[PDB]
Formats: C-alpha cells, sequence, structure tokens
C-alpha cells in the first residue's frame, strides 16, 4: 500500500503522529499491542529555528512525521516495558502521561513540542490475557 499526496513543501500545521508499538513484552514479560494516539505541531523561534527548519527543509514531509513519530514512539515502549500489563490497562490515562511527559523534554532537543497524548486501543496480539479470560468466580473456605 503506497501513498501519494501532491505537496512539495513543509507543512507547518499540526501534524499527528500515532505512536504505536507491537510485540513488547511488558515488565512481567507478555508482549502487548498498544496503538496509542498523540498529536504534534512545529515550534518557531523569533530568534532562529534553523535546529528544526533545516533540519526539516529538502526532505519529505513523510521524513518529518517519522523522525518526530519515533522520538514519541521509542518512549512508548521504554515506558511499556517498565510497567507491567496491569498498572497499564488499570490506569491508561497516566501510562501515556508518561510517554509524554517523557518525551515532551526531549522532543525539545530537535525543536518540536507535543500538545496531548491519549490511547486509542491496546490489545494483545498473542491473545494471552483474552485466553485467560478474567471472570468473578467461587470458591469454598474453611473458616
Amino acid at each position: 500500500g503506497s501513498s501519494g499526496s501532491s505537496g512539495q513543501r513543509i507543512s507547518l500545521e499540526i501534524m499527528t503522529l500515532q505512536p504505536r508499538c507491537e510485540d513488547v513484552e511488558t515488565a512481567e514479560g507478555v508482549a502487548l499491542t498498544v496503538t496509542g494516539v498523540a498529536q504534534v505541531k512545529i515550534m518557531t523561534e523569533k530568534e532562529l529555528l534553523a535546529v528544526a527548519c533545516e533540519q526539516f527543509l529538502g526532505k519529505n514531509v513523510q521524513d518529518i512525521k517519522n523522525v518526530v513519530l519515533q522520538t514519541l514512539e521509542g518512549h512508548l515502549r521504554s515506558i511499556l516495558g517498565t510497567l507491567t500489563v496491569e498498572q497499564i490497562y488499570q490506569d491508561r490515562d497516566q501510562f501515556a502521561k508518561l510517554v509524554r511527559e517523557v518525551a515532551a523534554p526531549d522532543v525539545g532537543r530537535m525543536g518540536i513540542e507535543i500538545l496531548s497524548f491519549t490511547i486509542k486501543d491496546v490489545y494483545d496480539k498473542v491473545d494471552y490475557l483474552s485466553s485467560l479470560g478474567k471472570t468473578q468466580t467461587s470458591g469454598p473456605s474453611s473458616g
């Protein structure tokens, strides 16, 4: 599946990058699939934005979105590794907050600022959890 969009100029407009990762064994050791969804945009410098401008000048829109997307993406995995399969689902809103909180002060190196970070869908390709199907059960007790 190839892409095709007319445009021979940088697109300052806000860029929508979805930091998704597959086959990322959680803290315990369970590979999960997180789509993730975050928005980003180019930053301006009243002085000189040659740090991001020259870094995007000449390249192709796709390239840019990739570079930026990578920064966030990578982080996700790192934050997903230290986080188990529970902590994640339990408080997803937080998980994303970390990926953005850790990448926020990072993208500032290239010249990009993050707007927001959220989670789209988190499923397990190995269908491990599903198979287990967590359900309320009953059990006997002595006293």
